[PDB]
C-alpha cells in the first residue's frame, strides 16, 4: 500500500543505524505517523502475500483474554511459538490486559466491555482508551507490548480508532498489526452500528532490520494493487463471539509473499 | 510557533463539531502529530504571553510525586484549582503515577527512575516509556490524565520523546504541555550527558473549545517571533533536585497574553 511503501522508502532514506536488544541491528526512525481511510478499503498489505488466517486467529485470541498458545496451535498459528515457555505460556500480555487488568485492591477490569459501554452511552467521550502498558505486569510478559495503547474517536457516526505503537518491526510486524485493528475498527463499529471512519497509526521506534534489507528492496519494486473489501456475513450478539468464518476478505489478489527471518 | 499556528487553521477548517463533556461545544480533529527540535530553540509559543511560572512549577510538583496542590499554592500557581477537592487533593494524577505506580502484590514502581537506569545503561532500548494511564486507579483520578503516555529514544548522543496526548485544548493546554515536556527533555538530557533532540507530538482529539473563538482568530493574526533559548545553570544531583531558579529562558519577546475561560 501506498503509506506502507512510503514508510518503508523513508526509513531506507532517513534512518539511522542503531544497535538493538536482538543483536540484529536496524536502520531506526523516531516518530511517524499515518492514516488509513477504511471507507477506501481493507487496508492489507498487497506488494507481497499476508496470512490472513494469523491475523484473524490472534485478534480473537486477544479478544478471548487468552495468554496461551494452545488456540493459535489448536487453528495452526505459530507465530507466537517462540516465546512461549514450556506449557506455552506468555505471561499477561495482550489479551489479559484488554480482559482482565488486575488492580491493586483485587479486582480484574475488562477495558473491552467499558469501550462498548462507551461507545453506547458516551460516544463524545474523549476518554475512550484501552492499554496493554501494565507497568506493574511488564516484569512477567514474554516481551513488552507493542501496540502498547489505543484510543477510539466518534464523529459524524463514524468510528476511528488510533494506535500507539512503541515499536515497529516494519517489515514482519506491521502489515499484521495494521490489518489487526483495522478489522478491531470494523467489529467495534458494526457491534456499535456505526460505519468506520480512520485508523490512525502512530509509531515510536519504527525500524527496519539488518537482515530484511534485500526484501524490502524486493517489495520496494513491486506496484500496489486496489484494496481489497471487508465482509462481515453476519453481525453476532456479541464483540467476544467472532467467528474465524464470519469473516471474507473479497477481491484480494497479491503479489508473491516474501520470506524473512524473525529477530527473536 | 509555525508549527501551533499550523494546528489551530487546521481545526478550524477541518474540525467538526462536537459535543462535549464540559457542555461547552468544541472543533475537534482526531489524530496529529508535529515535531519539534529542540537545538532550534525552546518551543515556548510567542504569539501569546504564557505563564512560565505555571509551567516551571507544575513540572516540578509531578517529579516530586505530589498530588495535592499546597506546593502549587505556596508557590502562588492556582492551574489546578478548579478540580481539587476541600483538603486540595485531585486523587493519584500524574505525579503518583510517574513517581509511585501502586501493583496489586503491595509494591509502588518509580518510572522515573527506571527511565533514568534504562538511559543510563541500555539507550537503545525500545521500552523507554512511562505511562500516567492506569486503568485500576482512573475512577479515583479528578481528571483522567490528558497527556497519558511518554517515549524517550536515543540516536546519535541525543534525546528525543514522544507525547501520545489523548486529549488537548489547544489554545490553553497545548502552548502549557508543549513546553512542559520540552523541560523534561532538557533536564533529562543533562542528567544522562545527551544533546537534545526531537520532542514529537501525537494528539487524539484535538480540540478548540466554542468560547475560544474570537481568542483563536486575534492570535492567528500575529506573527510569529524568534524562539528563546533554555539555559539550565547548574547540574543538579538529581532529576529531583531542580529548583525554579535553575532555569533561564533567554530571549523571551511575546506578544501579549490572551485571555480566555478554562471548560470546567
Ligand atoms: N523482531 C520481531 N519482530 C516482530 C515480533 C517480534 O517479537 N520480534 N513480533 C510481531 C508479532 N507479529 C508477528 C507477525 C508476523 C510474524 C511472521 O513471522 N510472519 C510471517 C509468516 C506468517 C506465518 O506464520 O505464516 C510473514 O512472512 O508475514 C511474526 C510475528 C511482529 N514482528
Ligand atoms: N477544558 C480544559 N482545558 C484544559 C485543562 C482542563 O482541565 N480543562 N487542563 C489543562 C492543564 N493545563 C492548564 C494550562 C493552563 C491553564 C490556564 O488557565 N492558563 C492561563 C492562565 C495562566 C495563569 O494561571 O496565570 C493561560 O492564559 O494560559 C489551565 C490549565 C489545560 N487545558
Ligand atoms: C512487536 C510485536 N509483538 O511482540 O506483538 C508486534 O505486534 N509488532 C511489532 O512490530 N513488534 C516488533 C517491534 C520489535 O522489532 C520487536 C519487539 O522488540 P522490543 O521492541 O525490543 O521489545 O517486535
Ligand atoms: C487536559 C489537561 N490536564 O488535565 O492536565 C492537559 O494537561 N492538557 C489538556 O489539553 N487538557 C484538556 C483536554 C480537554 O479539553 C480537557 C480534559 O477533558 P476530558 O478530555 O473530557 O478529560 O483538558
Amino acid at each position: 500500500m501506498k503509506q506502507y511503501l512510503e514508510l518503508m522508502q523513508k526509513v531506507l532514506d532517513e534512518g539511522t543505524q542503531k544497535n538493538d536488544r536482538t543483536g540484529t541491528g536496524t536502520l531506526s526512525i523516531f516518530g511517524h505517523q499515518m492514516r488509513f481511510n477504511l471507507q477506501d478499503g481493507f487496508p492489507l498489505v498487497t506488494t507481497k502475500r499476508c496470512h490472513l488466517r494469523s491475523i484473524i486467529h490472534e485478534l480473537l485470541w486477544f479478544l478471548q483474554g487468552d495468554t496461551n498458545i494452545a488456540y493459535l496451535h489448536e487453528n495452526n498459528v505459530t507465530i507466537w511459538d517462540e516465546w512461549a515457555d514450556e506449557n506455552g505460556d506468555l505471561g499477561p500480555v495482550y489479551g489479559k490486559q484488554w480482559r482482565a487488568w488486575p488492580t491493586p485492591d483485587g479486582r480484574h477490569i475488562d477495558q473491552i466491555t467499558t469501550v462498548l459501554n462507551q461507545l453506547k452511552n458516551d460516544p463524545d467521550s474523549r476518554r475512550i482508551i484501552v492499554s496493554a502498558w501494565n507497568v506493574g505486569e511488564l516484569d512477567k510478559m514474554a516481551l513488552a507490548p507493542c501496540h502498547a495503547f489505543f484510543q477510539f474517536y466518534v464523529a459524524d457516526g463514524k468510528l476511528s480508532c488510533q494506535l500507539y505503537q512503541r515499536s515497529c518491526d516494519v517489515f514482519l510486524g506491521l502489515p499484521f498489526n495494521i490489518a489487526s485493528y483495522a478489522l478491531l475498527v470494523h467489529m467495534m463499529a458494526q457491534q456499535c452500528d456505526l460505519e468506520v471512519g480512520d485508523f490512525v497509526w502512530t509509531g515510536g521506534d519504527t525500524h527496519l532490520y539488518s537482515n530484511h534489507m534485500d526484501q524490502t528492496h524486493l517489495q520496494l519494486s513491486r506496484e500496489p494493487r486496489p484494496l481489497p473489501k471487508l465482509i462481515i456475513k453476519r453481525k453476532p450478539e456479541s464483540i467476544f463471539d467472532y467467528r474465524f468464518e464470519d469473516f471474507e476478505i473479497e477481491g484480494y489478489d497479491p503479489h508473491p509473499g516474501i520470506k524473512a527471518p524473525v529477530a527473536i
